[PDB]
C-alpha cells in the first residue's frame, strides 16, 4: 500500500477506507476496528455493522452449495466454463454461454433447474428438437428426487402423456418444464402469463426465426409487454434503452451463439437483461501455413500421399477444379468434387468414403465457410492463392478473408481442444504470395513458412494427436480470465484478435467475452482514470496523520455534455448543471461484481507511472472481493504483446505509484497556490497547472528579447557552378575564392530510433502539426497495434524488433543493407517502432481495399516517419565522399562542409541523404547576391520546445505534449504564419507577475532538481514520505 485513503472503497458500508485495509481485504475501521479477524462476516455480525458484506457472504455460500450439489449429482467437479456460469446464476444474471459445443453446456442447465427446483423455484428448459427433449427428460428423471416434478410436451407422445402435462401446467404444480421450441411459438400467449425464474434455450436459432418467440421469452422472466415494445422502438431509433431498476427479471441463458443473429430483435436482451446474444466469431485457431513455390501436379500428389485423408483442395475457378479432379482420378485417389453435387460428396467425405474433397474458393462459400467439420477436415490445400477483383479496373489482389475462412475449416476449439490444422498454398507468383503474407500478418498475425521449413511428419502427428485429445474425455484445465484496461480503443483492438463473442452491460462498463484454448477471457475498459485527488480537506486534499501525508482520493466524475471532470459526489455538473454524468463509482462497483465471477484478474493498464497508479487503484478496490490479482504491461496491443505481457506477469510496483503521487501532489500544491494568486489578479481560474508550465512559458517570453537582439546582417551568395552560401554581413566582392579544398571518404551512421521527445519534434516539424496532435496520433497507432508504446525515453531495440526490420528488408529484396542494432541497453521500454514489417504504402493499400479502416492520412504520414526512422536505424551505414572547403569572402575565411557523392547506399533508402555540387580549388564568380536580415537566435517552435525540455531535464514523455498545449489553451502563447510560438500580452503579464514574487519556486533549476528527485522515487532511491516533506516545506513558505 501507499498509505492512501479512497472514498467508496469499503466493501461493507461503501464509505471511505484506507488502502492498507483494502489490500488485506478488510472493511473500514468503522465497520471493524480489528486488524486480524478470523471471519469478517462473523465480526460484522457481532458488532451489528453488517450492511453489504451480507450479500458477499451469501454469494460464496450459494456458489459452494451449487458446487457441492453439482459434485453430488453429476459426480464431477465444476469445469472452468461452468465455474463462471454458476457464479452468474447465483447473482441472478442472464448470460450467453460463451463456450465451444459440448455436453457440459446442456448438463449445466439441467443442474441449475434441479438446483432451483430444490428451493422451489420453477424452471423452463427449451430444446430445438424433440429427440433432445426426450433425452434430457429421461436424464433429469434419473437424477432428480421424487419431490421434484418434471413435465414435458412434444408432438410424438401419446394423448395420455400430453394430458398429464396440460393438467399440471394449468394447476401450476410443476418445478421443471422441458418443452420444444415449437411449443413456444404455438403457445406464446399462455406462456407469457406464467413467470419462470430460469429459462434455458439450447438453440437460439430456432427462437430467432420467429420474432414473437423473442418477446415471449422476455415475458417469461417477468419483463412487461409495455417495456419490451418501448425498448424496441428505442432500439429501432438508435438509442440505448435504460432498464428500470425496480424490475427484477429471471435468468435467461442462451446455450450457444451461432453468429446467425442478423435482425434487430436480439438487441432487446442487451438493454433489458444486460447481455448480448452474440455473433460468435472464434478467432482461436492453430494453423501452420506452408507455401510450395511451384504449382506442379507431381508435387501435389507427393503431398497428398503424406496427409492421405481429410484433405480439402480449394481451386481458384471451377474449370481449374475440374482439371484437378480428373488428374487425381487418373492416379488412384479417393477424390470428390463440390460443384456438381455438394451434399452427397461432402457426406461421403464425412463418413470416410472420400479422402480428398475438391472445391472452388469463394467468400462465404459452402465449402469455404459453410461447412464445420474439424474432426474430418485436417489439411487445406490451395491450388493458387485465393484472389479477388478490386476497383473498376478489376485489380487482382489476394483475398485474405477467404483464405482465413477456408483455412479455418481445419482448426477451431473442438470439444474444448484447439485442434491443429495445416494450410498449404501452391503459388508461383512471388508478388501475390508476399502480398498474402502481409495481409495475414495484419489481420491474423499468422505467418506462412516455406516448404523447406515445414516438417510434414511433425505436422501430421500434431494434427492426429490434437484430435485424439478432443475425442477423449479431457481433464478440465480451463480458467476464466478478466483483463482490465483503461482505453476503449485498446479493448476494441483486443477483441479483434481475441473475438467479440458476447457482451454484458455491467453498470457503466461493457464486459466482452471471448473463447480461447485456456477458457473464457473477459476484458473491459474503465474509460480513463478511476480516482483523483480531492479538493477540500487537509492541504488541498492531502491529510497529515502521524507526521505522514495521506492522499485522499474519490471517484472521478465526467459530464458527458460539456466534458468537465470533478471528484465531488454531486448529482449535477458544476459547470452546465447536467445530470448526464459518467461516475467512476459505478465503474468501480461493476469491476467488483465481475471480480467475483472471474477466476483470475489481470490489470493491463499502460506501462508507465500513470498507468501504475490506475492499476493500484483498481487492484486495492478489488482485493477485498478477490485475491487472484496481478499486473501485466502490454508494450504493443497485439497477440504477441499480450503473450509477452503474461509471460512477465508481476504485482503492482509501489515505487511507480509513489512517483505518481509525488508528481500529482507537486502539481496540486504548486498549481493551486499559484492559481489562487493569479485568480485574484486576472480573474481566471487554473492559470497555473504546475511548476513546469511556468518554466517553459518563461523560455518563450525570454526568447522575444533574444530573438530581437540577435538581428544580424546576412547576404545570400549564389555561385556560377556551386551552392548557395550564407555569409554574415554585406558582401561587396563579386568573387569567392577557394583557398583550401579537402576531400575524403567517410561512413555515415544513421540516427537512433524515435523516442517520445525526438518523434514529437521531427514529426511536428515535417508534418506541420502541433505536438499534441502528433502525440494523439502516436497514442492511436499504439492502441491499435501498429507501433510499440509511444511514451518512452529509450532507443533500445529488442531482437524481435530487429527481426521486424530484417523481415521487411527480405520482403523488398534489400536485405544486403540490414544492420541489426540494439542501440541503448537501458530502459523500461523500447523505442517507438512499427510492430509488423508493413510500410506506410502497404498500409494505405490495405485501407483503400477495406481490410482496415481506422487510420487517416495523418496517421499514415506519422506511421511513415516512424517506419522509415526505425528501419534507418536498422540499416547499413552509407559510405560517402565529402569535402571540406575553406573560402575567402570579403577578406575573411569561411568553412563549408558538404557531402558530394554517395559511394555505397545504406540507410539513405529510407531517410534521404542530400548531396551538394562539388567544389574546386579555384575562384567562383557570384551570379547574384540576395540581401536580407536573419536573427541568430531563432524563435521557439513546438518541436524545439520539446527539444529544450529534453536537454534541460524538465518534463516527461507523458507530459511533453501537454506542457506545450496548455500554454496555448490558457491564452499564453500563439502561433504566427510560420508556426513559431510567441507569448501573448496576457502570457507576458502572467509570467511577469510570477517572476516578481515566485521566481524561486518556478525557476528551471528548481524544476530540474525536483524532477531528478521524483525520478529517484520512481527508482526507489529517494524516500516517498521525505519527498512530500520537501514539497510541504516549500509550499508553506510561499503561502505567506
Ligand atoms: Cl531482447
Ligand atoms: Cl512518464
Ligand atoms: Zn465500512
Ligand atoms: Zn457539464
Amino acid at each position: 500500500a501507499v498509505n492512501s485513503k479512497y472514498h467508496h472503497s469499503c466493501i461493507n458500508c461503501g464509505g471511505l477506507n484506507t488502502d492498507e485495509r483494502n489490500e488485506r481485504g478488510l472493511p473500514c475501521e468503522v465497520c471493524l476496528p480489528e486488524d486480524s479477524p478470523s471471519d469478517i462476516y462473523r465480526a460484522l455480525l457481532e458488532r451489528k455493522t453488517l450492511k453489504e458484506y451480507r450479500f458477499y457472504h451469501e454469494f460464496w455460500n450459494e456458489y459452494e452449495d451449487f458446487r457441492s450439489f453439482f459434485k453430488k449429482k453429476f459426480g464431477k467437479d465444476l469445469t472452468g466454463y461452468q465455474r463462471l456460469w454458476a457464479k452468474r446464476i447465483v447473482q441472478g444474471k442472464s448470460f450467453t454461454m460463451v463456450a465451444p459445443t459440448g455436453v457440459g453446456k446442456t448438463t449445466f442447465g439441467m443442474m441449475t433447474a434441479l438446483w432451483l427446483a430444490r428451493k422451489g423455484k420453477k424452471s423452463a428448459l427449451v430444446f430445438p428438437t424433440v429427440t433432445l427433449v426426450k433425452q434430457t427428460l429421461e436424464r433429469l428423471q434419473k437424477l432428480a428426487d421424487e419431490k421434484v416434478k418434471i413435465f414435458g410436451f412434444y408432438s410424438s407422445m401419446k394423448k395420455e402423456e400430453k394430458e398429464k402435462f396440460e393438467k399440471s401446467f394449468e394447476e401450476d404444480d410443476y418445478h421443471i418444464l422441458v418443452f420444444s421450441t415449437q411449443f413456444v411459438s404455438k403457445n406464446r400467449e399462455k406462456l407469457s402469463q406464467k413467470r419462470f425464474d430460469f429459462v434455458f434455450v439450447d438453440d437460439v436459432d430456432a427462437v430467432l426465426k420467429a420474432s414473437r418467440n423473442i418477446d415471449t421469452l422476455l415475458m417469461m422472466v417477468g419483463i412487461p409487454e409495455e417495456i419490451i415494445r418501448k425498448a424496441f422502438s428505442t432500439i429501432k431509433q438508435g438509442k440505448i434503452y435504460e432498464r428500470p431498476k425496480n424490475l427484477k427479471p429471471g435468468i435467461l441463458v442462451v446455450s450457444s451463439a451461432t453468429a446467425k443473429p442478423r435482425g434487430i430483435r436480439p438487441l432487446l436482451f442487451r438493454d433489458l437483461l444486460n447481455f448480448t446474444v452474440g455473433r460468435l466469431v472464434s478467432v482461436a485457431r492453430n494453423i501452420t501455413h506452408v507455401r510450395i513455390s511451384s504449382r506442379s501436379k507431381e508435387k501435389l500428389v507427393e503431398l497428398l500421399e503424406i496427409f492421405r485423408d481429410g484433405i480439402l483442395i480449394f481451386a481458384q475457378t471451377e474449370e481449374e477444379g475440374k482439371e484437378l479432379y480428373e488428374y487425381l482420378k487418373r492416379f488412384k485417389f479417393n477424390v470428390g468434387e463440390t460443384w456438381s453435387e455438394f451434399e452427397k460428396n461432402f457426406e461421403d467425405f464425412k463418413v470416410g468414403k472420400i479422402n480428398i474433397l475438391i472445391g472452388v474458393q469463394a467468400y462465404y462459400g459452402k465449402l469455404t465457410r459453410g461447412v464445420d467439420l474439424p474432426e474430418r477436415i485436417k489439411y487445406v490445400i490451395f491450388w493458387g492463392t485465393p484472389s479477388m477483383r478490386f476497383s473498376l479496373e478489376e485489380l487482382i489482389i489476394p483475398d485474405v478473408y477467404t483464405y482465413i475462412q477456408a483455412s479455418g475449416r481445419s482448426s477451431r476449439i473442438l470439444n474444448g481442444v484447439l485442434v491443429k490444422g495445416v494450410s498449404v498454398i501452391f503459388e508461383e507468383d512471388e508478388e501475390i504470395f508476399e502480398s498474402l503474407k502481409t495481409r495475414l500478418l495484419l489481420i491474423a498475425e499468422e505467418e506462412i513458412i516455406e516448404e523447406a521449413e515445414a516438417n510434414w511428419k511433425e505436422l501430421v502427428h500434431e494434427v492426429e494427436e490434437s484430435r485424439r485429445r478432443s475425442e477423449r474425455e479431457l481433464t478440465d484445465t480451463s480458467r476464466s480470465l478478466l483483463i482490465i484496461v483503461e482505453s476503449p480503443t485498446k479493448a476494441e483492438t483486443l477483441s479483434r484478435f481475441l473475438g467479440r463473442a458476447s457482451s454484458r452491460k455491467e453498470r457503466n462498463i461493457i464486459v466482452h467475452e471471448a473463447v480461447t484454448g485456456e477458457g473464457v477471457i473477459l476484458f473491459t475498459a474503465t474509460r480513463g482514470h478511476v480516482y483523483d485527488l480531492v479538493t477540500k480537506g487537509g492541504i488541498h486534499g492531502v491529510e497529515e496523520e502521524n507526521g505522514k501525508f495521506v492522499p485522499v482520493y474519490n471517484s472521478l466524475k465526467r459530464c458527458r455534455d460539456c466534458g468537465y471532470q470533478f471528484t465531488e459526489d454531486r448529482d449535477e455538473c458544476p459547470v452546465c448543471s447536467s445530470k448526464n454524468i459518467d461516475d467512476k463509482t459505478e465503474t468501480l462497483r461493476a469491476l467488483r461484481e465481475i471480480s467475483l465471477e472471474a477466476d483470475e484478474i489481470l490489470v493491463a493498464t499502460d506501462p508507465d507511472v500513470e498507468g501504475e497508479k490506475i492499476s493500484w487503484d483498481v487492484t486495492q478496490y478489488l482485493l477485498p472481493s478477490t485475491r487472484s490479482l496481478r499486473r501485466i504491461e502490454m508494450h504493443e496491443i497485439t497477440r504477441y504483446g499480450f503473450k509477452k505481457a503474461r509471460e512477465s506477469v508481476r504485482f503492482v510496483d509501489f515505487n511507480l505509484v509513489k512517483a505518481q503521487i509525488v508528481r500529482r501532489v507537486q502539481d496540486r500544491w504548486i498549481g493551486f497556490e499559484l492559481s489562487g494568486k493569479l485568480q485574484k489578479r486576472f480573474g481566471r481560474s487554473n492559470l497555473s497547472a504546475g511548476r513546469v508550465q511556468s518554466t517553459v512559458l518563461g523560455w518563450i517570453v525570454e526568447r522575444e528579447e533574444e530573438y530581437k537582439k540577435s538581428e544580424k546582417d546576412f547576404t545570400l551568395l549564389v555561385l556560377e557552378n556551386g551552392v548557395n552560401l550564407e555569409v554574415e554581413g554585406k558582401i561587396a566582392d563579386d568573387v569567392v575564392t577557394v583557398v583550401e579544398l579537402q576531400e575524403a571518404e567517410e561512413e555515415k551512421n544513421p540516427l537512433p530510433p524515435y523516442t517520445t521527445s525526438s518523434a514529437l519534434s521531427e514529426i511536428s516539424q515535417k508534418l506541420r502539426l502541433g505536438v499534441q496532435e502528433v502525440m494523439d496520433i502516436l497514442q492511436d497507432l499504439f492502441e491499435k497495434g501498429f507501433i510499440t508504446y509511444h511514451r518512452t525515453d529509450s532507443t533500445r531495440i529488442s531482437l524481435e524488433g530487429q527481426n521486424v526490420a530484417r523481415t521487411y528488408l527480405r520482403k523488398i529484396g534489400k536485405e544486403d543493407i540490414f544492420m541489426g542494432r540494439s542501440w541503448s541497453t537501458e530502459g523500461a521500454h523500447e523505442a517507438i517502432r512499427p510492430v509488423k514489417p508493413i510500410d506506410a504504402r502497404e498500409l494505405e493499400e490495405m485501407i483503400e481495399e477495406g481490410l482496415i479502416a481506422d487510420l487517416t492520412k495523418k496517421h499514415l504520414r506519422v506511421y511513415e516517419l516512424i517506419f522509415n526512422r526505425f528501419l534507418a536505424s536498422q540499416s547499413a551505414a552509407v559510405k560517402v565522399k565529402k569535402q571540406i572547403v575553406t573560402v575567402d569572402v570579403d577578406g575573411k575565411r569561411m568553412g563549408i562542409e558538404q557531402i558530394v557523392e554517395i559511394l555505397r547506399d545504406g540507410w539513405n533508402l529510407f531517410v534521404p541523404l542530400t548531396v551538394s555540387p562539388r567544389f574546386e580549388h579555384r575562384t567562383y564568380k557570384i551570379k547574384e547576391k540576395k540581401f536580407y536580415k536573419k536573427h541568430t537566435v531563432p524563435l521557439f517552435t513546438q518541436a524545439s520546445i520539446v527539444e529544450e525540455m529534453k536537454k534541460r531535464g524538465i518534463g516527461r514523455p507523458s507530459t511533453y505534449a501537454k506542457i506545450v498545449e496548455v500554454l496555448f489553451r490558457r491564452g499564453y502563447v500563439y502561433e504566427d504564419k510560420y508556426k513559431r510560438v510567441r507569448p501573448t500580452r496576457f502570457g507576458v503579464m502572467v509570467y511577469s507577475y510570477l517572476k516578481e514574487r515566485y521566481e524561486k519556486y518556478v525557476t528551471e533549476e528548481t524544476t530540474r532538481r525536483l524532477e531528478e528527485i521524483m525520478d529517484k522515487v520512481e527508482r526507489g532511491e529517494e524516500d516517498y514520505q521525505a519527498t512530500l516533506r520537501l514539497l510541504y516545506e516549500e509550499i508553506k513558505s510561499l503561502m505567506e
